[PDB]
């Protein structure tokens, strides 16, 4: 009822338990005015938000009707890689249930996509994407009981002959963005709030395209980063959110009026093509171009709640036991990307960890892109980047590298098993920057 805004179903659980079948199907569907046949889960693009409390059991059956093989990761989901299991493959026509139970401090916004080596890339960007959020005790304090919520998934898309534009040779080298700049699979939707205080849910789950948030005459307050709540709201003016980051915003709108969502233009560092132009800028692609989100409409009169003045204690860690050095090197002609000079091999383990104990990672983009680095499994602290301190202290899953960045990373190392790290702009990870962490 009241005004209607695009965003995904909620499937949430019940007595404990959300048990759930799902398929993998190309899906004709209705989208930005045409129609194109997706890869769905589900049904619908994005697909279903699944919607849990901490200690549900989790009991999802993928249903694969794709033409290819395909499996899932639970991205930033602190559980088992015998579940979160990134060598898996699920054949064509082939059924798979993943069961798991959600950990008792986890909150936040996660999601689930596609992470068959080699194929990730055309997988995710034809549409094979979801949301998963876990409610937390905090969510009852008055400051956030009663602002107005929604999920935001970005995702960009490019269409030719009704279906996901082939990726092309300049995709795997620079990842692909495509030319529909989309919110919850909606062009430029517009969301009359009915509350004064919102609190947005934000995924970035585009293959390659960066998203520098801005509000029109308002700053963000940022209260959750991937993996966890912060200590305290940040106030931000604008807020950078790379290929498979999210975070949970509150806005409080002052006054009346029509205010654009804008992805300010931000330079990740993408190659173009060559021959030659009149003036001097033309091999880098430099900075993207505005885009508008979404069109946010305040209510009438607004009186915005206040900010909760705290939010979750983050974690005393241990002290570290082992430093570890990974390099990110490109070479952009040829498209292969490496960590420590290697490409990623199945077969090979490329570090040996110990459950229970807290390791510093040092990963170090020395490419002319930014590349997003990513862990399975382990949520880490980022403490600094580039010898400067990180602004908050939450739990991540993600954390954006440019061009000669270090960053030092406490990564605690929970659950046993063989799990993968790698660039989470997705064509790299198809073409090389993927490695085996396995934890003893
Ligand atoms: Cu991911
Ligand atoms: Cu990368």
């Amino acid at each position: 009822g009241g005004p209607s805004f695009p965003e995904p179903k909620v499937v949430r659980s019940q007595g404990g338990l959300l048990s759930l079948k799902l398929s993998a199907t190309p899906t004709p569907l209705a989208i930005a005015g045409q129609r194109a046949t997706l890869l769905t889960y589900g049904g619908s693009f994005p697909g279903p938000t699944l919607r849990v409390r901490p200690r549900d059991t989790v009991r999802l059956t993928l249903e694969n009707r794709l033409p290819e093989p395909t499996n899932l990761h639970w991205h930033g989901l602190p559980i088992s890689p015998k579940v979160d299991d990134p060598f898996l493959e699920i054949p064509p026509g082939e059924s798979w249930t993943y069961e798991f139970t959600v950990p008792k401090e986890l909150a936040g916004t996660f999601w689930y996509h596609p992470h068959l080596h080699g194929r990730v890339a055309p997988q995710l960007f034809a549409g094979l994407l979801g949301a998963l959020v876990v409610e937390s005790s905090l969510d009852a304090i008055p400051e956030l009981r009663e602002a107005e919520e929604h999920l935001l998934v970005l995702k960009d898309l490019a269409l030719q002959g009704g279906r996901p534009a082939p990726h092309t040779p300049m995709d795997w080298m620079n990842g692909k963005e495509g030319d529909l700049v989309l919110v919850n699979g909606a062009l430029r939707p517009t969301l009359v709030a009915q509350k004064a205080t919102l609190r947005l849910r934000l995924l970035n789950a585009s293959n390659a395209r960066y998203y520098r948030l801005a509000l029109q005459d308002h700053p963000l307050y940022l209260i959750a980063a991937d993996g966890g709540f912060l200590e305290e709201p940040l106030e931000v003016s604008e807020l950078l959110l790379a290929p498979g980051e999210r975070a949970e915003v509150l806005v409080r709108l002052r006054k009346e009026g029509r205010f654009l969502l804008q992805a300010l233009p931000y330079d990740r560092g993408a190659m173009g093509m060559m021959d030659m132009g009149g003036m001097a800028h033309a091999m880098p692609q430099g900075p993207s171009r505005p885009e508008t989100l979404l069109y946010l409409i305040a209510p009438k009169n607004p009186k915005p709640l206040p900010l909760p003045k705290a939010l979750s204690p983050f974690p005393t860690l241990p002290a570290p036991v082992v430093t570890r050095r990974l390099v990110l090197t490109e070479d952009m002609m040829a498209a292969r990307f490496f960590i420590n000079g290697q490409v990623f091999d199945h077969r090979r383990v490329d570090l040996k960890g110990q459950a229970q104990t807290v390791e510093v990672w040092e990963v170090e983009n020395q490419g002319d892109m930014d590349h997003p680095f990513h862990l399975h499994v382990h949520p880490f602290q980022v403490l600094s980047v580039g010898g400067r301190p990180f602004p908050y202290r939450a739990w991540k899953d993600v954390v954006n590298l440019k061009a000669g960045e270090v960053a030092r990373l406490l990564v605690p190392l929970r659950e046993k098993g063989r799990t993968v790290f790698h660039c989470h702009i997705v064509e790299h990870e198809d073409r090389g920057m993927m490695g085996v962490l396995e934890v003893g």
